[PDB]
């Protein structure tokens, strides 16, 4: 009753505009072949590394998804009718099946072997010669269930193979998982962590954020600066950020600070507070900046070789945040010799280990006290080893080799290629699944579209490596 026509058209007779739109299949067809045909040439030719391995054997994929199913589902067997034999029926089922679980099985050895790659040998072929078994595997019994049906007129289909009505949803249940779903699942997830590195990597520009323009000694650097602002020599503290409510912290800073205020050690601390936001929050700090001289606040925004100045100065930077998942201050600050103390709630959370800082938890006026407390109690001893963690940290985290980074922002790029074009042809599919009579609602014009923009995917991968080729 509520199978799926995979081997089967929906068109009576072939109109005049279908004779249009297939001339216009032929094209995509024509353009996807001979693209991943010479960008399979350029392959040989560069060998006479693993990243080009792979993309030999999704090149491979590529081509044979265009050559088996473009023609077939796109051309030939557009019809209600089947027009070869059993036989024939039999193979193509297969090779339809087969190409596609291969285009998908490729894409998540590259996401999975580039997410690894973020963190030369045998490994990397048993990868995809797994992808070439289990897609094989795969669409084995499609040359046991489909069948030519003459009940009048031909069909290639699986109508009176499977018995159960369990038996079919279950096949075609797995079908959808192993083909999209569960690809687009690893996917999605590998990419995520790729693009968490690429938004730091790509974020700091260490030919500024670096120490080698700052001048002389550190703590000449903070002599220099703290009565620059005019305040005497201190341990010193530092946040830079908009004064906001719930969002970036500096309301649990000033409470933080009220609770040191009249304390025992407040008198050896210097806190300098940069930002502008709401109103409130700027003369709550500018109204400690009267009671204490060791708390400097600026709303004025200053210039970005000042804010250099400060990270690569002050002894600690204070990132009280609620919400920060990439975590770039921090990465600039620590690539300037401060140490940070922020609060774990994202990268700040994978970002600063134990000998790079001291975590809080989010959103406590107090706990931050204690550990503005810590800070100053440890720096009694001369911090030169605990700074040169944050900045080599850091320097990880910010820095990337030119070469696993073009293939980094290459993977992200193929998946959100397959993400993109590939959803709209299998929801339908899935849709069509729950409810058959949907088909009856689609126009010659769109079920053509979605068609073409699937296969778009694959003929654009070779356009995305040279893209990225510099
Ligand atoms: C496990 O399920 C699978 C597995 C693999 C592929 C397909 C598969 C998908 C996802 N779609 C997308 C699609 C629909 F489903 C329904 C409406 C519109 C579209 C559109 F996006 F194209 F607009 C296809 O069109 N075909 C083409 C398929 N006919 C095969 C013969 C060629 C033709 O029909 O001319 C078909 C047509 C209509 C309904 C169901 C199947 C597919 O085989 C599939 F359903
Ligand atoms: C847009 C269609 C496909 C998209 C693939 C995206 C993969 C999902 C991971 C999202 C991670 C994320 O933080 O997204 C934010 C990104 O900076 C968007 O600009």
């Amino acid at each position: 009753n509520n199978s799926i026509p995979l081997m089967q058209g929906n068109l009576p007779t072939l109109t005049l505009s279908g004779k249009i739109r297939v001339t216009v299949t032929f094209f995509l067809f024509l353009l996807s072949a001979t693209f991943n045909a010479s960008f399979l040439l350029k392959l040989q030719k560069w060998t006479q590394s693993r990243m080009k391995l792979l993309l030999k054997h999704l090149t491979l994929a590529n081509l044979l998804e265009t050559l088996i199913v473009m023609p077939l589902d796109g051309m030939w067997n557009i019809t209600v009718q089947w027009y070869a034999g059993e036989l024939l029926c039999k193979v193509l089922s297969y090779l339809k099946l087969f190409s596609m679980y291969a285009k998908a099985f490729m894409m998540v050895v590259i996401s999975l072997d580039r997410s690894l790659a973020i963190t030369n040998s045998k490994v990397g072929q048993s990868m995809v010669g797994l992808a070439w078994i289990l897609s094989s595997v795969f669409a084995g019994p499609q040359l046991y269930i489909f069948r030519m049906i003459h009940l009048v007129f031909s069909q290639c289909v699986t109508h009176c193979s499977f018995s159960q009505w369990w038996h079919q949803a279950f096949y075609n249940f797995f079908t959808f998982s192993c083909l999209f779903i569960i690809p687009l699942f690893i996917m999605l997830i590998c990419n995520a962590k790729i693009i968490f590195t690429l938004t730091r990597v790509l974020g700091i520009d260490c030919s500024f954020w670096n120490e080698s323009y700052l001048t002389g000694s550190r703590d000449e650097r903070k002599k220099s600066l703290l009565s620059k602002f005019g305040m005497d020599e201190g341990v010193t503290f530092m946040f830079i950020g908009r004064f906001d409510r719930g969002q970036k912290g500096v309301d649990v800073l000033l409470k933080a600070i009220e609770i040191l205020s009249s304390k025992k050690e407040f008198q050896e601390m210097r806190f300098i507070i940069i930002g502008k936001g709401d109103p409130e929050l700027e003369g709550w700090a500018r109204s400690l900046e009267e009671k204490h001289g060791n708390v400097k606040v600026i709303t004025e925004m200053l210039s970005r070789e000042f804010v250099r100045e400060l990270y690569g100065s002050v002894d600690f930077v204070i990132i009280p945040s609620y919400f920060e998942p990439f975590g770039l201050v921090a990465l600039e600050a620590m690539c300037l010799g401060a140490i940070p103390i922020a609060s774990a709630v994202g990268g700040l959370r994978d970002i600063i280990t134990n000998e790079t800082g001291i975590l809080v938890k989010a959103g406590d006026p107090g706990e931050l006290a204690n550990a503005i407390l810590k800070a100053l109690e440890l720096s009694r001893s001369d911090l030169s080893k605990f700074r040169e963690n944050c900045k080599k940290r850091a320097m990880s985290f910010s820095n990337i080799p030119r070469a696993r980074l073009k293939t980094l922002k290459m993977t992200v790029a193929f998946a959100t290629s397959f993400t993109v074009c590939w959803t709209p042809y299998y929801v339908l599919g899935i849709w069509y699944w729950f409810d058959p009579e949907m088909l009856n609602r689609l126009s010659d014009p769109v079920n053509h579209f979605f068609f073409l923009f699937a296969f778009l995917n694959p003929c654009f991968d070779p356009l995305i490596y040279g893209y990225f080729s510099l």
